[PDB]
């Protein structure tokens, strides 16, 4: 027992008790170390904060994270009323249910989806405003993150003609496994926002269940455990790879990394490209109406061999931005390189992965490195000739984020599995007609390079001019 | 959708006298406004997301010219010699599958009339899925003049293909076009919007077989001059050549087939110079169509070596709002855009289109801009002009 | 006499009689040779044409053009009422008013205008749908006319500090005339349309009545006679030179060239990028609700040789368009060049002046032809920045046709010595912020080329990415 | 204009908490939201179409960095020393004439209490136009330890500047920058618009004779270290070296003095290698300003030499609508930003950015393009999304 107003007493940015399911917790010790940042847990410190907990943290994580003796007796009963916490959902009215009118079968039956877009349109409709801040948003004003979808079109091809592609293949292999697909779906926080039944299940469920299935890539920031996730999994071909952000507490790592070796996980991604989260403004601004120790800042190349002995799954850094970290990564010996720079989440100015793959596979051939590395592409991937484009650039895989949190978040597993099919069949529509019949074709020689660089910044120009030019018209029909 | 009481009222003596049809885009408004969705998807679409199909026309946009002044230039002839025949423009109408959708009563008729009606006789290319029978259409034709040439997808039964082929030749037509860039359908999202996995694509007209082996036996059944269609890069234009064949159309189809396709114009630029290099150039005729709304563009297309350029689209709402005297009209437009623009860069026949004639330097700025700057625009105010006193 | 409706009998295209103040004329062969093409006439034949006429015609026309046999006796009294043309104005209502409560005195107080592009808003309201369309259009869909201004964009300065720039002074010498000013106005066809009182006549007084006194050069097809502009000048020290279209009956040339050398004008502009007119699409439309006489079509550089015999003013061939005219126009020896596009009015895809200027000049100096020849250049000129572009590349002077045309018809002569007032105080003020004092010390050294060459036209891009992604945005108030 | 009662009532809680301002660019949104029109003209300007001044911001967008990973960031330092002082981050505030209009109340010295009231010190540069004695200003100074410089436009009374030269340093501040980039006063129409010939430019108070020898002088007459403010080629970067002064601010006034001149970034991209090929770097403290908003544009500006940048307008409308305590928080706001990214380019000190953490491949892709093809565009239609039910 632990009475009520004897908590509430400790309400307080620096000793904060707070009540979670009938337990109460000190969470002073913890409230800056919060993936989200303190500020969640402070506004709502000292009362029952266990509508915004529960339908949005992985079930695992209080005993996994916060020290024994912080998880404090129970609660007499209950909370005053207007100190249990109403559900999580900032700057939402009660437009909870013209978004659901929304989705309620207005939604377009899944048939009628014709590309990845479609979902995306669908899901800035009738998602939630935090969960619509969370998904699409990019750190600080965000050209990196259009950025990776728009240097894509910086390439053109370069198509055979009169070659017979009746049947085309487009499997491969990832990380020593055969695929069915060349892409895979990229590590993804909080999937429950989204879709708060099933989350990250359902992705397990749409890229297994049906006849082509993809690689899942399970985040360690995931609403669900690795544990409900794998068993959620339909197929025992599907793959599942897992992905790590290594703590400043060495141990708690060193735990996770066996637990879901045995899981049996297939690789491990380890995310190197967020020693400090990025500012993403559009969430930032919705809390209105950077370091910490859940994602160790010191992480060196020293840390990666030394997490090499402890482990036998392949080991893949997720996060590289230049040419002189791939060479790196193939040094020390991991076995591939995912370069992202997050979604366009983290440094704002960084380059579009396309553009860094061009540069670096003609050097990892001049070194003799190519064959001893795998490297993996994300982030602006939205059409599957995007896909064919780094995978002839020698990219072995693609991977794409928010195409399949907005497929999951409007239609779940089927969403996802119609999204992989949508995808499927743009990649191997696509290969018939560029005259190419297995990813092994799929070569430099298809594409042209030579705009590659074209990434121009207008001169401003010249507002008086234009405001007084006028256009010629078409012809006006004798009335309309 | 109802609408056609609306579209019915549209073109029903709302659509403007021929006579105020300033330019090809004037048919394409026109048409946009008429025409049933099912046909306005079907001719205006593109393969999806349609980046190749506006690339086609805006590559002209990087192509200057550079005129001759003080160069006689009362008398200006632009009849050209494409495929053996000897024609009265360097353009044609290219094959536009089921023209029955825009112009239900006489489809692919009408565009034969408009080509041969008034003065000038513009080729004609059949498609092998008119909505009108080879055998309808030729015999439609006003002039022993005007040439009519036919496309050809070789079909999966051979044998019909091998028919179909010794039939046309029956009927006279003065060449083959082995469209040869659809072994599957392009994903055209606008149809299919308002409308077997990835192989719904695929088809039993189109044979996705097809091989430069088929082509060089379809040579040794026909004596029709046989053009590739379709062809997108320099190394097949050097095939084309190696087995023989008449032509090439550099195309694409219309920006409808693969999307991150290159323009033709941008190809031939590319092309030619080898062919002059490998002296086969004197061996192929290389013809380059999608985009040209224009005679300038027209004239860039010659001057970089290109014996004849086609036009799909453009005939097509033509004759979808005016039939076969739209066909004529958007002819003479053309004819004289090309006649006035070269007597501006100081040319009078069309052998001396040649490059020189062409600032080509950038040619390559193709170029996506980095993101807009949201935020410093949505705060910066630019000048403002001068104000009319209130009172 | 002659009876009128005997008259109004050869009411055809062909066998055209029309009346014009009285007398009678035979339009027929005359029809198909008129400037601005034979429809106009053949719309409103065997008419009295008189208000078509006389408001828009050079009085000495009829008696300089029409053979005199053609010249038919007069009309008996006069033509039934609705015979009697009402005045040009196509496409224009009852509009005449609301376009003149306009012009009534709201035109802003010409102190207020602050510069070029005040006058072109104000006149393209103020201004009658014929004048508007006949000043403003460009041939056939733009491109070169909007290039003409936008290429000056493509270069930027490089200015010189700490140099004392007390005293900057701006005249330079023209065709062997010292000049105030190193900009010219270029010859405009029928001003009397925005300015129908005194047309050209206001032009060339605001050219010579300020302290500022600027070149007029006047046009073969101007509402008004070259006798009556030149004695409209109002200073003896101003400038004319003189625009020559050359006609297929050499003769009127010739004549022509000799009544303006003794009427004193200092140059012959000879315009030869016009052999056919230009397709100016917003006037056809408005017709709606190429080859002719009277331009030679066949002038030759042997034309031009021949010319020179026949006539002691220089000879500057206006309407050069590459580098190999302008060296054929220094080896036929003569006097200067005009690099013009025709205010892009002629050939659409042709490039901007400023850009050839560029790619000219280092020629002329590796030929040693660079100061044997005069180059001028026009066409987008708008701000006193872009004369010290041209001027630095070395162009000896530079022209403007609209912006004229635009002050002129909004305030006659005062709207143009207050334009020749905006841009000399524009080329001065940035003479001293460039750290020069004078023309002669404008330089290529003070610009940056390097980035002349950056015409762009890019991919088209991406519709359906665009549509659904959603920009940061900034802080709102309370309530606003 | 009566607007006085929507303003006041704009201002006076409506606006945000300090809190809830994320960026550089809010404070830009409500100072133009809430300013005398007099106010905003005056301070938002720029020399007439103003493409430096949006040139200025936009060469940032140019340059994409090459970040670093697995490098340990867990502690970053960003302070600096600029002008033998050693200061807190390395950007400062710059100076803008007349203050009072936008805090009427405080003017300068409300900045000289944002720039010292918190933790971090940052650089104050006095206007010789200031609305606020020097005396004033100073003497507002929060801390012992925050430093304070001069710009100083020589008068045409020599004598004048003697004094005020004299009399500044008497009151300690630390360094002298001469502005020389305005013998004349740019044409910033926005203020004519609402408010001699080409001479109504020019001014008494700057002195339009100006020369490096007056500089060399200066030299010779004060024991300040001076800074050319100012320069915009190379060449002046050398002579000001030869002639022996501390700085150089690469600059162009905000573009508000010539209208093409380059952005200032895009000059110290060339300038730099010159004087490592020179020798004479080491020798030089080159200041950069114009256009940066944000942590990254700093650290650009870092990376490619520049000892400290600085920034007028942000501060200029944070001080205008939050005094004292906006331009503490606009000074938070870029230092957290320029910390977050040095964590995020694996670098840790200022001394660590130099220029090979950058992508400086496409700097010259300042680009003018073609103009806009009104008619394709007006009857081109794009790709369409879904559509929800509408029952
Ligand atoms: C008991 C200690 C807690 C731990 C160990 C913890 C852990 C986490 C973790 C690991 C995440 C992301 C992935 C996941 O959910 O598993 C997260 C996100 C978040 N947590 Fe907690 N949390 C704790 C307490 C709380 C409390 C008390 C609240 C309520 C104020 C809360 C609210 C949130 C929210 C709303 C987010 C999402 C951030 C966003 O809005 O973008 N957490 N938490
Ligand atoms: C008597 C023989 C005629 C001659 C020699 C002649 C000559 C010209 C010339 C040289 C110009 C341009 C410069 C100038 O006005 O001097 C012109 C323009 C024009 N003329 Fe005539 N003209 C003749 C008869 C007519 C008649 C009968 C009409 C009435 C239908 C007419 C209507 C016009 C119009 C409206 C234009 C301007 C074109 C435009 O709208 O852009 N002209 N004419
Ligand atoms: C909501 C969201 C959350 C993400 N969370 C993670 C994460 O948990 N772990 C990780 O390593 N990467 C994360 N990513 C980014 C990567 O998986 C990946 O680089 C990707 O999202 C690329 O961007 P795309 O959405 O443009 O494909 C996240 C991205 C988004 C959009
Ligand atoms: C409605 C439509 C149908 C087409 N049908 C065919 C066809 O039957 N066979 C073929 O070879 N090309 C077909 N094309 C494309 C070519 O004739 C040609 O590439 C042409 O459309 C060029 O593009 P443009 O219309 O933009 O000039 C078709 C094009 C359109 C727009
Ligand atoms: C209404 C108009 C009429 C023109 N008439 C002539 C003309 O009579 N003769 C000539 O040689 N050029 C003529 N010009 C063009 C040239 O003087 C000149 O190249 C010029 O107008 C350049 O364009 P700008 O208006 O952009 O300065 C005309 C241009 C316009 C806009
Ligand atoms: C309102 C305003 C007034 C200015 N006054 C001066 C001044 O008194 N002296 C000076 O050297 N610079 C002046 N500047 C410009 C510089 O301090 C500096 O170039 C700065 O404005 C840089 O541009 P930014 O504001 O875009 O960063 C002023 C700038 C503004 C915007
Ligand atoms: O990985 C990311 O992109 C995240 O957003 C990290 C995170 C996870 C959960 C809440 C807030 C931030
Ligand atoms: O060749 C084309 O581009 C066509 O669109 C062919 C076609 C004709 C009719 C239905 C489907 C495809
Ligand atoms: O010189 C031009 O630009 C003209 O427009 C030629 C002209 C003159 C008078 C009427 C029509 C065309
Ligand atoms: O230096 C500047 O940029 C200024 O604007 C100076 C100034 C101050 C007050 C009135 C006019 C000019």
């Amino acid at each position: 027992k632990i009475s009520p107003a004897e908590v509430a007493k400790h309400n307080k940015p620096d000793d904060c008790w707070v009540v979670i399911n009938g337990y109460v917790y000190d969470l002073t010790r913890f409230l800056p170390n919060h993936p989200g940042g303190q500020d969640v847990i402070k506004f709502n410190a000292g009362k029952d904060v266990t509508a915004i907990f529960e339908p949005l943290h992985a079930p695992n994580v209080i005993d996994k994270y916060i020290a024994p003796e912080k998880k404090l007796g129970p609660l007499q009963g209950s909370m005053p009323p207007e100190l249990v916490c109403p559900p999580y959902a900032p700057g939402e009215t009660k437009e909870d249910i013209a978004r659901k009118e929304q989705l309620k079968s207005l939604l377009p039956p899944l048939d009628n989806i014709i590309n990845l877009y479609d979902f995306e349109y669908l899901a800035s409709q009738t998602l939630t405003k935090q969960a619509w801040a969370f998904y699409s948003s990019g750190a600080n004003d965000e050209v990196t993150h259009r950025e990776n979808h728009n240097a894509y079109h910086r390439i053109f091809f370069k198509p055979k003609i009169l070659v017979d592609v009746r049947k085309v293949d487009i499997s491969t292999d990832m990380l020593g496994s055969h695929v069915d697909v060349p892409f895979y779906v990229s590590a993804t926080a909080l999937c429950k926002l989204g879709n708060p039944l099933e989350g990250e299940k359902d992705v397990a469920r749409g890229c297994g269940q049906g006849v082509t299935k993809v690689p899942q890539m399970i985040s360690t920031l995931a609403s669900c455990s690795p544990e409900e996730i794998i068993e959620a999994a339909p197929s025992d071909k599907q793959i599942q790879w897992y992905q790590l952000y290594v703590n400043s507490d060495r141990k708690i790592t060193d735990d996770l990394v066996k637990n879901v070796e045995k899981l049996g996980v297939k690789a491990l991604f380890v995310t190197v490209d967020a020693p400090s989260l990025g500012q993403r403004e559009k969430d930032m601004k919705l809390k209105f109406s950077a370091l910490s120790k859940f994602i160790d800042p010191s992480l060196t190349w020293k840390d990666i061999e030394e997490l090499k002995k402890k482990t036998k799954l392949p080991i893949v850094i997720k996060g590289v931005q230049r040419t002189e970290d791939v060479i790196k990564a193939a040094e020390i010996g991991v076995s591939g390189v995912v370069l992202s720079n997050h979604g366009g989440r983290q440094l704002d100015f960084s380059r579009a992965p396309i553009e860094v793959l061009a540069e670096t596979m003609p050097i990892l051939e001049q070194r003799n490195l190519k064959d001893k590395l795998e490297v993996f592409v994300d982030g602006g991937v939205r059409r599957g000739t995007d896909v064919l484009k780094a995978l002839c650039l020698g990219a072995k895989g693609v991977g794409l984020g928010r195409p399949f949190l907005y497929a999951n978040s409007c239609y779940g597993r089927n969403g996802v599995e119609k999204a992989i099919e949508i995808l499927r069949d743009e990649i191997e529509m696509s290969m018939r007609l560029l005259g190419v019949t297995s990813i092994a074709e799929l070569k430099p020689d298809l594409l042209d390079l030579s705009t590659l660089k074209a990434r121009t910044v207008g001169v401003p120009n010249d507002v008086l001019y234009n405001e007084v030019y006028e256009g010629p018209t078409l012809t006006e029909f004798e009335d309309a």
